[PDB]
């Protein structure tokens, strides 16, 4: 029972808000074209540098500094890849049929084929990308629904499964909560019915499944150009990926 | 517009009800040890049966058979594993420490180790199979999560893009509203708050990113085990797995 249990809605929210990371650029080189190398580098590369801020952002969410150490660790390792990809949807919510990776780097599902096995997944991206501007998303549940992300990508499948871990799961579970009852109210001073306030709610978390499938999907991509020694030496996008140990 | 759309809670749930299928057997033979293949069959054969039955399960969901027949097979053999999963999970509720694969075939976290990278997985399942316990999950419940999985697991990556597209991707969601208002609807018959239900909602739902998860990985697992000779060749599970078209 600490600070994010109390805090009311707006206060939820703007926290949320005034904790969101810097949008980055990327060295992007349009001077010469991207293979399926060039770019892999120009995508890693940004991934990498995000991820920096990514773990500050972690820390400024509520409820999160409460959880042990390892267990931070333990989700913001379990979740990044989603975080990645709900912030780039995000960000190409209002460019349709394109992924505005930086505010430089905004691509088409051609370039999507220069690398390999890239296609697919981007117009997963895109998909989800369409289907929130069909909703119009809105920048407050964007950041109610990325911090959820971070809390429940992972929570059951901990390190732990003593009494603490029973403790975390469940403040964990009881911040998750707060996060609802914040989203569920910032549709009410939007004026939704109750009905609509329910439908939405799903309609939003639903498609987390398609993201945590996306990161899924998207992690095999990486770890393959990465057994094809074309994904560049990048250390924390390195530990990352391992933390998955996937094959 | 068809039937599903007007189907009322009750109604949607009744049918929901009397559409499940039968819980399979398994030739189980206790006579014999398991190997890191003797058990992948039981388990493999188990699923392959299933399917059989999952298949026109399917079509009697409300909706359902409203999409085009394409579809319903890409929607089908898109959410497939998740369905042996969640139907397992529920299975193995009462039972805490074991799946419940079949009223026969009951292992626990040990045989899992009887077969390679098979461990990990079962306790995703553990897991997901205690938070439902947890929860005092409810065969009502169940049901509408089983359906909303066939219906979401792939409907943003369908087969389309055309107009015919943006239709069954519109009759999907709207079908899977009515499913929510069910949901909803099977919580305030059981006397939860407005912030209850809510919160219920989402607890259910967020689950559903961790099955997309575990289902995920699953097929990671039994797309190595084929490519090691130990998968019996089962034409029906080949052909979801293949589906995935996985690497
Ligand atoms: C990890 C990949 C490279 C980095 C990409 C990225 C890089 C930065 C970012 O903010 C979002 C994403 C989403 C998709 C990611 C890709 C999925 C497949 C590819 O291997
Ligand atoms: C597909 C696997 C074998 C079949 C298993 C099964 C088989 C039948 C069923 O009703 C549920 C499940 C859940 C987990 C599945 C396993 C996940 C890994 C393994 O390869």
């Amino acid at each position: 029972n600490s600070l994010a249990l109390s805090l009311t809605a707006d206060q939820m929210v703007s926290a949320l808000l005034d904790a969101e990371p810097p949008i980055l650029y990327s060295e992007y080189d349009p001077t010469r074209p991207f293979s399926e190398a060039s770019m892999m580098g120009l995508l890693t590369n940004l991934a990498d540098r995000e991820l920096v801020h990514m773990i500050n952002w972690a820390k400024r969410v509520p409820g999160f500094v409460d959880l042990t150490l390892h267990d931070q660790v333990h989700l913001l390792e379990c979740a990044w890849l989603e975080i990645l990809m709900i912030g780039l949807v995000w960000r190409s919510m209002e460019h349709p049929g394109k992924l505005l990776f930086a505010p430089n780097l905004l691509l088409d599902r051609n370039q999507g084929k220069c690398v390999e096995g890239m296609v697919e997944i981007f117009d997963m991206l895109l998909a989800t990308s369409s289907r929130f501007r069909m909703m119009n998303l809105q920048g407050e549940e964007f950041v109610c629904l990325k911090s959820i992300i971070l809390l429940n990508s992972g929570v059951y499948t901990f390190l732990s499964s003593t009494l603490k871990s029973l403790e975390e799961k469940d403040h964990i579970h009881r911040v998750l909560d707060k996060i609802t009852d914040t989203l569920i109210h910032l549709m009410a001073k939007a004026g939704l019915t109750l009905q609509q306030q329910h439908q939405r709610l799903a309609q939003l978390l639903l498609i987390l499944s398609h993201i945590r499938h996306m990161s899924n999907k998207g992690m095999e991509h990486l770890y393959s150009m990465k057994c094809k020694n074309v994904v560049p030496l990048y250390d924390l996008l390195l530990e990352m990926l391992d933390a998955h140990r996937l094959h």
